[PDB]
């Protein structure tokens, strides 16, 4: 897999969950973790041995955001608590609204 762009979503393929969560940079994305905290940590950490691909899923309906302001957005939260638990589809949501706004 080439090095995503800034604000692609990627998809983690755990066994019996799909954990997501969006490229910043460097080799780090921003992603929900388990005390749910955001967290900016290295893909490569965060995926293990999973399997991971850029799946920009809405492109065909909604425009991303400009990228300085996914990136603004998403470390604005790191280190910030969210009020609902990790499920493959809140993960979903979460990269979902950094990627392409509230709606």
């Amino acid at each position: 897999i080439p090095e995503p762009k800034p604000g692609d979503l990627i998809e983690i393929f755990r066994p019996f969950y799909r954990h997501w969560a969006i490229y910043v940079g460097d080799g780090y994305v921003v992603h929900l973790a388990p005390p749910a905290i955001v967290k900016k940590e290295l893909l490569y950490d965060v995926a293990g041995s999973d399997k991971y691909q850029v799946n920009n899923k809405h492109d065909d309906k909604y425009s991303p955001l400009p990228c300085s302001k996914i990136i603004q957005r998403a470390e604005e939260l790191v280190g910030q608590e969210v009020l609902y638990k990790l499920t493959s589809e809140n993960c979903e949501h979460f990269v979902n609204e950094l990627r392409y706004g509230v709606a």
